[PDB]
């Protein structure tokens, strides 16, 4: 009767491991595999499920025009009905006829998941912003010298505060630290006095944000929603050949559109991959260092499926439809096209939909829910402040150098 | 000729500066009005535009089912063919003809993007009450003046805690940045002891709430993968109706989804909006409370007009498409429907679709530089203490300037004249402001009232002043009633009764100024013997250290029952302290500034012995 | 045909806005109102709901056996069908026929929502237990006496350091303030050495922990599951009277349940109530004197609608049933018994279960996620350090005065 | 005479002491037992006990649907009066007679009682790594010795810092509690002063991250609720089968109960335990990461038998019953059904329910004693804090003793004798111990491997020591390959780069003690011109500060290559440093120690000339 053509794709035909168990057509399962048995049913035919396992989608090809993979099966019509998961684009069109979509997707960029970031050198100085560190800073200088011009007029014969000292009162007040010298004056004492209550607010602030870092995690999402995508060149594109993915960038004429089809022709070595799973699993190795665009429904499963370290990033970018492909004039389309319309408007197709891809587990919620223990703070997440230690241990040493200079040239005295 | 029928939508149909003066179809402009031209050549046939009359898209109701829109327009003959971002439904699939759709979009989430509300410039002390802050200093001026009596008293040898050294070491204390010297006194290590262990609580209670605050700051994450638009109800959300969105989601079999009906379905006040613009007003309006759900390409250009204010969180719900329609059996259709893909296969509808789309950079890119995600303090959020580091280093200097003067003169019996008569007027000031206050009836107000959510504000219910000795009823329905606390009149009467059981301590205070200032009558006629003035001075120090238990007792007796009502968001409240509890805090500035000048009234005056 | 003796109680049976405008028999709607239109469509009758405005769920009545309201009706014959939720029990069973249970209850304690407890005068010291503060002042006196004892032996012609000193430093120490004195000895410096240590731990402990404190807030279940019932006396237990609530605390025969009855007749003055709505306003006005006990699918419904301020607590500690009521050998009673147990077994009933209460509105994790900010310290969380504090400053002034005794007494020197 | 079918559930039925040995019915002894008589006595029928043989309740197929347990012992015409825990239910009630039920009863959720684990001693220093205080203590003796150098310097007056003033310097500093005196030059307020902001971020950095601590921990909750059960899969749950607690939620209409019987029916492997015993077993031997759905009556009876580790959360999920059961068709039926009443009628069913109850009190109200909440810190969190505090004094009692010995000895030549050869022994030790170290190939142990959860513990996979220079391969795959780092062979490899990034910083210090010793070989022969043992003693303190850096590098290299693995529970990790990174770390002492000693060489022997 009819012989489907089509491929094996997580979720929608899968490998069943009843392979040499179980005989018969029941062999490969899935969302698709449903779908095919609701649409042969209701027209009436029964199935006979082949894989031609070259595994291409196919797209008429360049400088011989051959339909690939299980568009060549049904183009050549060794095959009859084509339940799978096929995009409807006008060159697929004009060769042979299609059904309505089955659902709505797009072009989807797919990342690692984002990690823990490597901490910075200087990253302890993270809570309290840039303008700060230099008002402080800046602030520092000012109050040393407000204390210092002030302890010059009033001796009410040892005026304790020159400018070396008054610089070592401020910097011990900052650091929580007790100086020996106080001041001697109502007019020294203020100065004292605002500068003590400016450290108690900020010391504390950093405390507070440090605390405030180290209990809520925020991680970045480094390329969003494809216009983030078009500034940021440090990260690869992929798509997969022989489908509809490469075809439409091809025929890119938005402007963000072209900034990608420029950079997907010259790139090393990825211009494109052969398999989704090979995708997938290159994705897992990039660790940041490259993205794989593919379709929509395909994206989210896998984010489901849970070695959960895969995210899809904001929206879909097209929108392309999966459709059962029939020869052109089909023996079964308008029965097919009737029945595909039919599971659609009575919800059979969306329950469908809600069966495979809810069933298999999830990676939401759950895991970001209670399975956190917050580390111990590793010597990478305050190591810079190891690193002005030490460089203030040799830059000391310099400084004891040049004093043996100045010292000995109290020569001829 | 044809009649073309559209809606005025931005940015598909938009107005003109002629609004009334330019002629014809030029009347208007717009990527449709556009997009009509290029259908227009093309295939050759003149256009005259048309509005709809009602404005809105496309209803199907349970009833005969006369689209009430642009629809019911093209299918009964009054118009043939339209040009309008018309969804692509299969309702609408099998009642007129579509062409291939030339755009691709999808619902998308529009929420008020967050103006940050740059905080006071005092935000800093903000984790602390100001009630504490107030009874911080009185506590600081309490100590300074006992480790005073304690070094200073009458056989003390080189105890050189003065009242200016005593001010600076409990300041030194406080900072927790160590100090000149050390009490060498056994009462005077108590009253240091005392005060490090306040300083140890404050300090490390101060870090630790402004460690809550930031961390319940962080904690709050914006709401964007529409499942937390489905789970928050604070958030409210609603779509235009008499369109596709309204159908989409009726008609639906995600579990999310179906939520977002049964809450749009059952919503009071009715949230679907008949325009998009008062849809994207309620936005604007609610300040973060109200959300709208539309199509992605109108979400994107409303984003790039400049009031800036409205994001786009998450993606494409859905991917629908928009269509040129024609009614079933139009001889155009099959025409319209190939001078759409012509248009598509030379990227003149995509060259419109950029064209609109990119010279409306009004907005001067806002998202691109405010999306930087950063947590860490702002300038704005510690400013008042660089304010207070500022007015201290310029006052310092003021302080400078009179020392320079005063110092000069005075190198180049007024002790003990001015002296006796300034702590003799503090005396009289501190006892009278405190009598007043107890007197007066005016210690805190009351308004307890009822909220108003929107067009819609506030409403007062009840309102009182209150008093130690007696309550005195206020603009609450009119009543004048001074009604004594025995007197009952709820959870304000239950204040009342809270408000008497500090009633001892401003009266035990009232006392001891009593028996302080006519002690200081004895020594202003009679100098000789002069012990009874150093006693004296310890009543009134001992005064004020009442009266910070007073105010203590009186604060925390308010905050526990403002804790106490039960926590209705309609129900606001408000509270307040009076002119009489000024006239306390007042008081207590002159009673211990007395009691330190009475000690130096002794230590003159045993010199004159 | 039929009379429904019923009650409105919410969520059963409701009173709607369209009372003056909507006339007929859907004035009235409700969880039970379908229920009742349910088992009325599928026997073929159709109803008359009249709600006797007299109240009482009714028993049989103690010294005159009167059936006071809804029973009053079955009993006597003046109604035929009883939709409503009333109890089936034996008393009830013996002179009037019963349907099958629509659900499963019990009897059920409902208290006022906890809240914000009253902060103590010395809650600043909850973050370290009390065999901490003791261990603290312990080994505050031990690292004294080790360092006094220390600092006599070695004199590398001023010892500096007495016991009283030996206190005043490491005091200091404790309170993170600087001691003027300092050790000079080795052995004393190791003193000196790991007590500033130890101070360093526990005052960053206390920060910690009343950060914990603060950010997250945890309040407590005061009475869990009626063994805590048993045991705290400053609650008031309440049922209402008329029902059943009410006898089978009477028929008491375990010794928990035997603990119960002897306070709910010894009490005042609430032995019982007249209204549920009465009740759940008694537990709004109590603030934690007074609990209610109630069915429980009424408890959950209260805990739903929003003023949010109550909680069911535990689990049930009854099982009682909802039957529609029926006179004996009723006219409807056994098609009515196949029809009840027909919604059941196709879930309808449990479709309408679900219908109600979900309906309402919720009061869950919605308002505890995000409508908290967290509040400043009131004065009453910090207000026993004020009191050390003024309690230190009168006990120093008291230790002057007996210094004044004996330093007079240096007399006849 | 009838038979009477149980089934051997606690405390229902219960065994003997004679299990064997006595005689008839009396073999047995329970709850049931001792109904069963009360059955038998107010009817008037003699029983005779039986005992299911497969152990099971009752089990209805889609199938011929005989059920398999008491319930077919019960139908077919085994056994005539069941005396049993059933549960009545709406199948078993059409198929068999039940009475009126006799005992209350619902579903409960029965988890392991979280066992409180006393944490470590020194569980105080967990908020930084145990590789931080190694550097800490690293930086406090390199501080403490270049301020030593800086103040101890040729020219210099009154400079009191020596070498055990610098070491009192930096740990006054270090603690924040002030200090005896202030660097009075140049060079040594820039040591202070790198110093003092050392402490500041680290000790903020404790605080905070102990602070995250307490904050994480407060904010796990409990799974109480039924729903926190569904959603958490780090928490297994299944349920007795052939049964009614498997029935219950197989054929349930609400949706949290939907989601449970989806999950335990794909659950693998199969949840489901044929026994209540085992099923309790499985819950003890998880520690928490197994659950239990069963009754409520036999959750409270196994909780109060004394191993006290299993809690009840949550309330009863419905209210089913128990009741006595007869087949159809049983004569004695109604005679059983008005007994049962009967007993109700005078408490003999509630008093045989309290009485099995009770007197099981073994446990000793562990629950009226153990939920408390409370979430201040025990003793048990800051223990070590206090026995680093009593080891602290014990030492010091020591010092104190050897020092009043020492002392009377001296006061009743030798300084430049003994110095020079124990700072030549220290130099060599610290030349030649880190010489093995960079040769050695055993600085870094790594075990990586894969998990295994249940009657499975662990299995390695790959291990391998490791060295600066070049690689040395282990017990993985046994190959030894001492495999240079430039040879490549993953995550494992990409640590071994790392490795290589720190390796100058060694190799740097090995120079610098190269350079020390044969400079201070100089001067052991002619001592004269003593200029060169200072400088000597420059290169010792400049080479220790290297190793530092080396080490810092070293371990913050390792430390993100830790972080950089994809984190999956199911791929364990382990690492370790070695003998040589030990052998470097006491190198780093000795060189420092040397560089003192090395400047007292230089202070003696200028006195000398």
């Amino acid at each position: 009767t009819v012989v489907v053509t089509t491929i094996l794709e997580s979720p929608y035909v899968m490998m069943k491991k009843n392979h040499e168990m179980l005989e018969g057509n029941e062999r490969y399962e899935g969302y698709c595999v449903d779908l095919a048995a609701e649409i042969a049913k209701h027209c009436g035919f029964k199935y006979k499920l082949t894989i031609v396992g070259d595994g291409k989608y196919g797209a008429r090809d360049a400088d011989t025009k051959i339909w690939n993979g299980m568009v060549g099966e049904l183009v050549y019509g060794k095959a009859d009905i084509a339940i799978a998961p096929l995009t409807i684009t006008l060159v697929r069109e004009e060769v042979i006829d299609f059904s309505k979509p089955f659902m709505s997707l797009g072009i989807s960029i797919m990342i690692k998941k984002p990690q823990k970031s490597k901490p910075g050198v200087f990253s302890f100085l993270d809570p309290l912003a840039y303008e700060i560190w230099m008002c402080i800073v800046f602030a520092y200088i000012g109050v040393s010298v407000v204390l210092f011009l002030v302890s010059r007029f009033s001796p009410y014969s040892t005026n304790e505060f020159g400018i070396f000292n008054s610089l070592w009162f401020s910097l011990g007040a900052f650091m929580q630290q007790g100086c020996d010298i106080s001041p001697r004056s109502l007019s020294g004492r203020i100065v004292g006095g605002v500068w003590w209550f400016f450290t108690l607010i900020i010391i504390s602030s950093y405390t507070a944000n440090l605390a405030a870092f180290l209990t809520v995690e925020r991680m970045v999402s480094p390329i969003e929603s494809a216009e983030d995508l078009s500034k940021q060149t440090e990260i690869a594109y992929g798509t997969l050949d022989s489908g509809s993915t490469k075809e439409f960038f091809r025929r890119s004429k938005i402007a963000v559109f072209d900034k990608m089809w420029t950079y997907m022709r010259s790139a090393e070595p990825s211009v494109f991959v052969r398999t989704t799973a090979e995708g997938v699993a290159r994705v897992r190795k990039s660790k940041g260092k490259y993205a794989y665009l593919l379709e929509s429904t395909m994206n989210e499963y896998i984010e489901q499926r849970k070695p959960c370290d895969t995210m899809k990033v904001g929206g879909n970018l097209d929108s392309k439809g999966y459709g059962i492909a029939t020869p052109k004039g089909s023996s079964l389309g308008t029965p097919v096209n009737l029945a595909v319309l039919k599971l659609s408007e009575q919800g059979v197709l969306d329950k469908l939909k809600n069966k495979w891809w809810y069933d298999k587990g999830e990676c939401g919620a759950k895991d970001s829910g209670s399975k956190e223990k917050t580390s111990a703070l590793s010597l990478s997440n305050v190591a810079g402040v190891f690193y002005i230690l030490v460089g203030g241990l040799g830059l000391a040493m310099l400084v004891a150098l040049i004093e043996f200079c100045y010292k000995s040239r109290a020569e001829a005295k």
